[PDB]
């Protein structure tokens, strides 16, 4: 089961809206809104959407096997091997959030503080004194942005697996030498710096210039949830405050992606009559540019919404329906919407004054299914740890159980682990989603359960000199 | 009672170095190392240690008043009008991280987003409504260094009071009329800003070219705690690993405090000979230029210890005692003692590859007595704030018992309130604790009361969907 | 006549190469290559080549006129409105170096300090009074590089007249109202920086991703100068020294390009076997991605001269022939040649350690021919210019008549005048020359009648006090 | 005879102000102003000053002397061997604008490409073959600011001189072994870049902190130029338009320099009422924080002119007398002058919208002088160089000859040759008075001998192809 099909499967229930039913609802893990930071719902005065991974939730692994292909095709295409067409994408090696490193061609996870969790190089995982070679204090700068690359969105799962199959395929292939630093032809020698580049440049290419969207929109039903939940619950939101939409994407994707995701033979509720996915939103901004968009931003255009094209001119006056704008900035939506900085809940995919932020993490879905089985593991890292001090207190071979009991859990996430931890060490993604998140969860959708003057209440952080 | 005194009743505490009496001793909160993230004391090759208000903990209200009145007094003597001169030092006014605003005038206490939990023009504490016409969401961006200086160190406490003093003076004297930005005298208009400018370079020519270092090391006794447990970790340290001395200081004024601070008829235990404090130190550095120490640096330097003068040239070769450096950098010195980054723990007052880091806040010897008296006040505003989230979820005068209760609990710790939090929100300094400082204390001393190969350990933290 | 005409009619020139033949032929001011700073010929040792506008002379106005078309085409085919098809490519309007003014929509003419020598608004050149309006003391700050782009490039010919042709258009059309900053039509604002930022898009978009290059070698004829003693000149430099291309253009492009260049019934001299072009260089590298090449450059890569695409991995040895480089840098250039700096003569069409340069300057042809005409109005305007200062020195419409003169000198090249100055004035684009180009002519086959031992030599320059 | 020497001279001659009789005198180079750009005085609304070196011209040598043994004693009180202490200062060593490098301990003279014109290590002038080991291509680029330190203004003369001194001591005295990049005295290295450093720091010193300013004031007939002429120009130039004074120093100083400036018992012309320096100018600031003060500037302050502290608040309003301010910046100037750019003629000593520029020069009186008597040794210069390219054109000891004649012409000027030049090549100093000042003299007094609606005319400029 895929996080997309546990999303899928949640989308095939109707609304039970009755008072108490909302109420057991969000018991269930998998439906709940997490918390980092309190939000009083009540004073919230618009709410923000991106589209892709948040109201498009691409199924998986359809779409990152898509991806995958397609980006294979771009290098053989430009002059790779013919062997790279025999790769498939497989969804049980890749982890949101790992880092690239060009010099050696290995990824790695790592924590908030540079240190090691796994490194691999293809899919050979090193260890221990091996991995000090390279690394001498089990350490990396993640803000050497020119060597380090940081596989952060959804959209890079592919091209994180891509880059794995590839330095195992040099590695492994007999016309090949390998380097520390990349491989030879011959004479010939490529560095993975090169060739991350190449991988980089061609996702690039299937998304802005290849058929990605194309067979995205050829195919919809395999490739995106619809759920007849959606429109029911921006309705909901439309009623307490205002709802935009800002997305990267051009107005063509968009009104083919979001024709989709109202398509039902009925609007909010069944049994109303459908209306246009326009309606729901009081503004609709497309070719966003974030996150420049969260600065200065481009100037502010208007789609011509018959031909998709830009109209010559932008309307200059205040909020009116049927206008689609284009480009622009944050603080352009805040002018036009009338509300400011906290006033706003912005809902999207991606870790970027200053809105308050709902975190959509699809993957949240089936780690929160693996965390609930792990739970022993888990307390029994806990206390192997806590036991391990009371030796070094005042033979000690707890750290050979300590590095066994984190392999064995990290394993039923995947062969890079889960995006949250490597045992019970922190990663870099889970710090950013507690810093940066005001509220998270697997879906959106989850919003549906709480009523709107819900206050989302964040746990007393406590100093440790304080507790 | 002050801080100082604190820490000064326990430093005329001879040391039990029996098993248990250590062990019985750092069950009392003072004398306990805080831990944010673990640290295995027997991994740790060197220690390394700033000088001010780390070895060198200045008395307090008595240095802050010293730092005030020869501030104020240069303030006087550059055409500042003579009424400063009655100004007293008041040590309840001041805490340490507040931010001035050189806009308004104002001196703010912020958590770690930005959000106002305390504001005062001089000695006028704003509230609710007016607050909102200057700081619109309540809201200041820190990073807006041009406007806002975040007074963060200790030596800051007496222009923190200061610019409270100066405000109050220029608002409430009849020759002025106050303005948003700044007073008249007549037609002639001063900005906040130009004052707040003239304080601050009032207090770096008091430390750089006036008398504070003179009038110091005149009466040590009066400035600066002293305690005979200071050679006995430091050589209990050099057992195990190398020592180290960083400071910003000239040799001469560290060569005066440092022969103070080791000022017993004895060596590391009573009935030792007494040793020179330079014995302590495998590498002994002046003049380091931190913050720049711990980036470029600037040249590496030598002192003539008879002159206090830099010898013309520095000695290449590897580390030999009886030398003294200069400059330099934190590159350097682990070049010089062999070991880097995660082998060196630094111990210093303020909160700046990568080291490990000890931070010791003197303040926490006050903090840790009123947050134990105040318990219940924090209690029950726990209490509040989930109720108040209870009635939300579905008259609610519950938040004006919250805004009192708050007011309470922070009145106990002075004007301005506890360093780490005001009720139940933590500052932006707590927040920079918490992320930077792998262990603090009130005092390093403490370390005195752990055996060598501790292993500090942090708590496991959890994501709120992993609790 | 066309300056690549008067190009074309010499390239129709067999070579006589005795040695009085070319001594009298560069008295011909066409034929000689002017100096700015001496160069001994006898010491380069390597020769390098930009391809564009320097080997490959585009015909003027036809390739001009191409570009022109195809981004016209792409701004309607993008929402511009019908109008713009019936605009038609006008050679005599734009010179280079203009400046486009994105807040006022204007093209500006300006000297090296700023200081306005033309500005036309659409098609009206405004003057005197109402300049100042806008340009208050005459004046722009050219390194304002967000409001003022500067059509440095013969690439930039077309979207110069493009721009005004524009700006006429929507300032005389009555669907639009004219604004200081822009035009609406109704109630959409469209600025002339939006404007300007399409037109600019929609070149880039023309050369990268439309039809120019696939339209320029579908006619070879049409659009490029073939001259026969290219392939001379070149064999002569290689009997010197190196040869090296480095070119922007992709592969694919710089062959078809090159092999017409070199598309002769011979090779250097009629009678000879004709041979590759690839023949007359030492290194050839495309993909040069100028300026960043003369900085970081971009990695080193290798070209598979069958597919034109790049090969997985570089040959990481010396310089061997066979081997056409991609990206690189200047430095690795130098390094494969084991030439530096000063022995290096770049030549090229643009203006950008520290190699020689030759500026090619095709319109120098046709401005040297108007000079020489036009000698008389340029001797009068000293003479007015010296008189006025002996009248104020101790009524006056000798400025009247320095106004109208100027004028009438400046419109025998075009509606904005020579690229060398308005009058008296130098433009800034003159004062670069002389900044920047050792050397400089109408055609690089100039140095062809110059012996390879040649001193090039510039006039002593004095200041104002040595003379 | 010291350039200052003819300037007191000059100053020693009453005013002649007959029509003819300030006619003929501006004949005379010493006495002309010299014009790189056209500048109409009629258009002139405001002139403004700069004090150093331009209204209080030091006495040379003894202004030099005095900074150079202040510095000296500045080096030995902060540990500097004792044989500084011999050093004395010849005035025939330094010429300004030479460049140290602090990588290898030498001062070089360049030209505006970076060719090396003349290269000393201490005493010692490295030629040919041996620069070449250090200077690969006879090149430095002046861009590296961590390596390469110019020597641009007239206090940099004496340290100019310091630094070969100690280049010269520490390579002879055997105490000392010479490196590369600095020299040991035993075991300690010691880098020429921190003996720049130390050089710098303790003219800035002296300076700001030492008994310069201090020593000036007590002899300034000794130290400072004093013309009877001064508040005649001045009150000729307040007819016309507005004066103003912008000085980094403080009030203390300016006042204790203009008061004997206008020391006479007479005011503008010998028989009227003497007045304060004060009455000649329309604004006077000081503490001016040039350069910083033609970009951003500081806040705008106000002094009170009995005390010479700031006064708390500065006059808002429009500019009337009695006021002198303090800080700000030169768009405040304008602002409160109500006159901008090309309107504001500003003469000053250094070279840095857009004030109009009078640079003063005051080597240019002994520059002048010897000129004239070397004309015979340029024009063989230039006789040889075009014997040279004649020689190329189609054994050649030319170049021997070249290079003899050179070194003889330098020597007139003194060991490091002309400001200007060397032989025939223009130094970087001369090309940036070309490109940056307007007008330019030994003295801004001799503004006085031309009238005051004078047009200053610049030789037109050909490109080579226009000649």
């Amino acid at each position: 089961t895929s996080w997309s099909d546990r999303l899928q499967n949640a989308a095939d229930m109707p609304a039970n809206m009755d008072k108490h039913a909302l109420k057991k609802y969000r018991r269930e893990a998998y439906h709940r809104v997490f918390v980092n930071r309190s939000l009083a719902m009540e004073k919230i005065k618009c709410f923000g959407f991106n589209m892709d991974y948040t109201l498009a939730v691409y199924k998986s692994p359809e779409y990152e096997s898509l991806g995958f292909e397609l980006t294979v095709e771009r290098l053989v295409s430009i002059g790779y091997p013919q062997e790279l067409l025999s790769f498939a994408y497989d969804s049980t090696f890749p982890t949101r959030g790992l880092v690239f490193d060009t010099l050696y061609g290995n990824l790695l996870k790592v924590d908030a503080y540079g240190n090691l969790l796994v490194c691999a190089h293809g899919f050979n995982f090193i260890r221990g004194p091996e991995t000090r070679e390279q690394y001498p204090n089990k350490f990396i700068q993640r803000d050497d942005t020119e060597r380090f690359y940081i596989l952060n969105t959804l959209f890079n799962l592919p091209e994180t697996y891509l880059l794995a199959c590839l330095v195992d395929f040099f590695t492994n292939c007999p016309r090949y030498t390998s380097c520390e630093t990349g491989f030879k032809d011959g004479d010939l020698f490529m560095s993975y710096r090169s060739m991350f580049q190449d991988v980089r440049d061609a996702v690039d290419w299937v998304h802005y210039k290849g058929s990605l969207k194309e067979k995205t929109v050829e195919n919809l039903e395999k490739y995106v949830v619809k759920d007849g939940k959606l429109p029911l619950l921006l309705s909901r939101m439309k009623e307490v405050g205002k709802v935009f939409l800002a997305t990267n994407s051009d107005y063509k994707y968009t009104d083919k992606i979001m024709t989709y995701l109202f398509d039902f033979p009925h609007g909010p509720k069944p049994g109303s009559s459908h209306r246009p996915w326009q309606s729901y939103f009081d503004l609709i901004l497309v070719d966003a540019r974030k996150p420049l968009f969260f600065g200065e931003g481009t100037v502010l255009r208007q789609v011509d919404t018959k031909t998709g094209k830009l109209k010559i001119g932008t309307y200059t006056g205040p909020l009116q329906h049927g206008i689609v704008y284009s480009g622009g900035s944050s603080d352009t939506i805040c002018d036009l919407l009338g509300a400011k900085g906290k006033d706003i809940l912005y809902i999207g995919d991606h870790i970027f004054q200053g809105w308050r932020t709902f975190l959509v993490i699809p993957e949240l879905a089936q780690e929160l299914h693996v965390w609930t089985d792990k739970s022993s593991l888990f307390e029994e890292l806990q206390s192997l740890d806590i036991f391990l001090a009371e030796l070094y207190k005042h033979i000690s071979s707890i750290q050979r159980r300590i590095k066994k009991v984190t392999h064995d859990m990290d394993m039923c996430y995947g062969m890079m682990g889960s995006l949250f931890r490597s045992g019970s060490r922190q990663t870099l993604f889970a710090s950013q989603v507690m810093r940066y998140a005001d509220l998270y969860a697997a879906s959106f959708i989850n919003l549906l359960y709480y009523p709107f003057s819900y206050l989302f209440r964040a746990a007393h952080v406590l100093m440790p000199h304080e507790s």
